[PDB]
């Protein structure tokens, strides 16, 4: 079972990377299975501030490890990322501001949850897929 970690946000840079306070160390974090517009894309502003409007207003944030492996190639931390409960990782997706990435090293715990929401904004025309 996947386990929630307690972290304290300290600097958001875009719409998938995060920058926490994890285990008593910054770290950065890489949202797994979503692939957000780089911001200057169509969309990269946009997905970039809403990633830092749901971490920066939330009270609690979270981590969320998965089975596979848990940093990339840069060490950025592969995990989903909870604000007050809501994960950043489907809220992108579910507001078509990013796509479900390829699975990578195991990591597919969500990967079902996070393709229905996107089906879903994709049905609703949204954002990236207007």
């Amino acid at each position: 079972k996947l386990h929630k970690e307690p972290a304290t946000l300290i600097k958001a840079i875009d719409g998938d990377t995060v920058k926490l306070m994890y285990k008593g160390q910054p770290m950065t974090f890489r949202l797994l299975l979503v692939d957000t517009p780089e911001t200057v894309e169509k969309y990269g502003p946009e997905a970039s501030a809403f990633t830092k409007k749901m971490v920066e207003n939330a009270k609690k944030i979270e981590v969320e490890f998965d089975k596979g492996q848990r940093t990339d190639k840069y060490g950025r931390g592969l995990a989903y990322i909870y604000a007050d409960g809501k994960m950043v990782n489907e809220a992108l997706v579910r507001q078509g501001l990013a796509k479900v990435a390829y699975v990578y090293k195991g990591n597919n715990t969500h990967e079902q949850l996070l393709r229905k929401s996107e089906a879903q904004a994709k049905k609703e025309k949204l954002n990236i897929w207007s």
